[PDB]
């Protein structure tokens, strides 16, 4: 245990799985860090997947590009959905 325990649900997805998945993130993660993590999500690299940012009836609204941003800033929110675009592929090398 340690102090601080707490951040917001957003529904992660990615090309690669079929639906999306329940995870949760601090507010304070920078989408450069954001991504780090979704990079055991998609298991791609967050240096390439992007992010999206879809409102409620999957309805893109802006691009988390910034990396010097805080999970936050955006017009997100504990329910929203995180639309990881798997640039990297994958396919026949590595699987």
């Amino acid at each position: 245990g340690s102090s601080g325990s707490s951040g917001v649900m957003v529904f992660i997805s990615s090309s690669l799985n079929s639906f999306r998945s329940e995870k949760r993130y601090s507010r304070s993660l920078t989408i450069a860090e954001f991504k780090c993590k979704l990079e055991l999500v998609v298991g791609s690299p967050a240096s390439c997947m992007e992010l999206e940012l879809y409102g409620a009836d999957d309805k893109f609204y802006s691009k988390l590009d910034q990396e010097d941003a805080l999970l936050g800033s955006y017009p997100v929110d504990d329910g929203c959905r995180i639309h990881v675009i798997d640039h990297s592929g994958s396919g026949p090398s590595s699987g």
